[PDB]
């Protein structure tokens, strides 16, 4: 299955970016299936704020966040085969921007 623990990121982080801020773990995971991340903050506006290493499942933020602008994000994570076809998923990844 997929484990996607919730992340809290303080607003106003300093460089450098990107910063790893968590990882998704499957563990009993398929060769060489990939972990995919989607949603507002990734491939829907605002685009490119978060990304995932499709192998390690480490999630990274790409810039400093402002809690007053968006105080939280809710993304979807899944595992795919080499062809991006869904195996496991989706499951929420919640990201809270803390004061
Ligand atoms: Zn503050």
């Amino acid at each position: 299955s997929i484990v996607a623990p919730s992340i809290s990121i303080p607003e106003n982080q300093r460089i450098p970016f990107p910063k790893i801020v968590g990882r998704v773990v499957v563990s009993d995971r398929i060769p060489g299936s990939k972990i995919k991340l989607y949603g507002k903050g990734v491939d829907q506006e605002p685009k490119g704020i978060f990304k995932i290493n499709e192998n390690s499942g480490e999630v990274s933020v790409t810039k400093a966040l402002d809690r007053e602008a968006i105080p939280s994000y809710q993304l979807q994570v899944e595992t795919t085969d080499e062809n991006g076809k869904t195996i496991e998923g989706p499951v929420d990844l919640e990201i809270l921007v803390i004061d």
